[PDB]
Parts: structure tokens; C-alpha cells; sequence
């Protein structure tokens, strides 16, 4: 089997992307974040605190004939933005893009933080890292993904993400007219869980490259581009006016100017992202102090290649018995 949805960015900024999903019988589409950050299907609900719920749609398990309460069990995730959800659990039929899986476990909101009530438009996440992270208590449940992977023609999932206009997501095969040239494969640790892999090094705009390993994971469910410190002053040192700035929380820079590119290594390949991928707009309404997108991962504990670097790409995610990550031009 295989499956194909379109992916939708939810703002004029590309801070998320939604992808609609069904689930139950009859179907309840919800517009969930796919999210290879985290191993957490779960869903504003019927069951969700009222008054944290602002223009949501919920997914309500009493109308679903194929709703199963799973006895017992109970969920609480933590992410690294600060954001917090928690409830209990329904196994129910789950779709996406044509592919279905029956007794997906569908994690129901009791409760969710401020952020995802004031957006309105993500429904829930659907979590597309590995299992071991999922936080279902006391039996850990299983991601979309690896309860779909037997049944895929090929054990893969692709991330193919829009700047500022839709992109895709496909289960199941590579599609080999969406994307430039070769798709270059590195290797994946699963250690903490997450698609984490090393890049080869970085350049900034037609500067030299620089060869050097860079440790981080591929995270759909994050917005920026997360590196060392040393990495992201070297970029914002070619920004006239750039500057770190604690009080608005990273480097903002005049929204006059021209951004460069930042390259970033995958084996001996290299993934251009292009300066106006890195401008994420005024820090406030009206201001002409802009927001980067490349900000430094110093006291996240880890890099992350978020949306900003992964929209310059086809990305494959290769669940394979030996995890890899592949990339391509596009």
C-alpha cells in the first residue's frame, strides 16, 4: 500500500504545516502537524477542557463506530518549545492520504497549553519519530508510521515541504519526479529516539565550505533551523545590522535587507536553502526589526534541522531494519 496528502503551511510564515487526517467511521478529518520530532498521535477531542478549546476541530470517539477506549491508559508530553498536552486513549481507524490503519492508537486531549489553544488551526500532531518516545502509559503505543510499515510497498516515509505554498507527504515509495539529481543517504542514530543524523558542514551565501560534523535531528514539527552558536554568528556576520538580541529571544535583523543562502552538508551532496527561506518577518506588527530563522541551539542540548532546512529539500525518512535519511535538491 502506499498513501499521499498534501501538506499546507498555516500562516503566511510557514510556521507549521497541516495535513488533513481521518479517523473513525464514519471519518472525522482533522488537520493534525505531522511532527518526525515526536511519536504522539493525538487530537483536540470531545473531551477537551472547553475553555481551552478556541476554533479546534475535535475529534469526538462516541460517534465513531470503530472507537475502543484503551482501558487504563493515559498520555503527557512535554515539547521543546515549552507546549504540553495530556488525556487518555482511543485505538480507532486512521488515514492518510488513501492509507489506512486499523487500531491506531489516538491519543484524546483532557488538556492542552495555551499555544495550541490560541492556534486555531492545528487540530492536534501526528508523531513521526520512533516509538520509544511515545508517552502512553503503562503499554507504549505505536506511531501512524510503524504500525503502516509491513503493509508499505517500501518501509519509507518523504517529506516534501513548501516555502510559503503546499507540499506533500507520502508513505509507502519515492517519487522520482519530485525531486533533482540523486538523493543522497546518511546515516541515522535511533539512540534518543529521534531521525538524528550528521551533517558534513555548512557554507554561508558563495563563501568557502566549511567541512565539519554536525550532530542534529531532522524535525518537521519545529518552525527554525537550530545550530551551534559558532555557526549561526558566522551567517548573521554577513547580515548588515544583525544582532542577538536576548530581549526578543535570538537574532533578529533589519527587514531592508537581502538575506544570504545558507548550505548545509549531507555526505559529499549539499542542500542550498535560500535567504528568503531564513526571514520569518517583523518581531512585532509594524516593526522593521525581522525575525531569523536560523537561531543558535546553544542550551537546547541539540541541533535541529527544522522546517527551514528541510522545505529546501526532498527528505526521505528510510524505516528500513537500519534506519537512513535521504536528501535531494528539488
Amino acid at each position: 500500500s502506499t498513501g499521499s496528502a498534501t501538506t499546507t503551511p498555516i500562516d503566511s510564515l510557514d510556521d507549521a504545516y497541516i495535513t488533513p487526517v481521518q479517523i473513525g467511521t464514519p471519518a472525522q478529518t482533522l488537520n493534525l502537524d505531522f511532527d518526525t520530532g515526536s511519536s504522539d498521535l493525538w487530537v483536540f477531542s470531545s473531551e477537551t477542557t472547553a475553555s481551552e478549546v478556541d476554533g479546534q476541530t475535535i475529534y469526538t470517539p462516541s460517534k465513531s463506530t470503530t472507537a475502543k477506549l484503551l482501558s487504563g491508559a493515559t498520555w503527557s508530553i512535554s515539547y521543546g518549545d515549552g507546549s504540553s498536552s495530556s488525556g487518555d486513549v482511543y485505538t480507532d481507524t486512521v488515514s492518510v492520504g488513501g492509507l489506512t490503519v486499523t487500531g491506531q492508537a489516538v491519543e484524546s486531549a483532557k488538556k492542552v497549553s495555551s499555544s495550541f489553544t490560541e492556534d486555531s488551526t492545528i487540530d492536534g500532531l501526528l508523531g513521526l519519530a520512533f516509538s520509544t518516545l511515545n508517552t502512553v502509559s503503562p503499554t507504549q503505543q505505536k506511531t501512524f508510521f510503524d504500525n503502516a510499515k509491513a503493509s508499505l510497498d517500501s518501509p519509507v516515509f518523504t517529506a516534501d515541504l513548501g516555502y510559503h505554498a503546499p507540499g506533500t507527504y507520502n508513505f509507502g515509495f519515492i517519487d522520482t519526479t519530485a525531486y533533482t539529481g540523486s538523493i543522497t543517504y546518511t546515516a541515522v542514530s535511533t539512540k534518543q529516539g529521534f531521525w538524528e543524523w550528521t551533517s558534513t558542514g555548512y557554507a554561508v551565501g558563495s563563501g568557502t565550505f566549511k567541512s565539519t560534523s554536525i550532530d542534529g535531528i531532522a524535525d518537521t514539527g519545529t518552525t527554525l533551523l537550530y545550530l551551534p552558536a559558532t555557526v549561526v554568528s558566522a551567517y548573521w556576520a554577513q547580515v548588515s545590522g544583525a544582532k542577538s538580541s536576548s530581549s526578543v529571544g535570538g537574532y533578529v535583523f533589519p527587514c531592508s535587507a537581502t538575506l544570504p543562502s545558507f548550505t548545509f552538508g549531507v555526505g559529499s551532496a549539499r542542500i542550498v536553502i535560500p535567504g528568503d527561506y531564513i526571514d520569518f518577518g517583523p518581531i512585532s506588527t509594524g516593526s522593521s526589526s525581522c525575525f531569523g530563522g536560523i537561531q543558535s541551539s546553544a542550551g537546547i542540548g541539540i541541533n535541529i534541522f527544522g522546517d527551514v532546512a528541510l522545505k529546501a529539500a526532498f527528505v526521505v525518512f528510510n524505516g528500513a531494519t537500519t534506519p537512513t535519511l535521504g536528501f535531494a535538491s528539488k
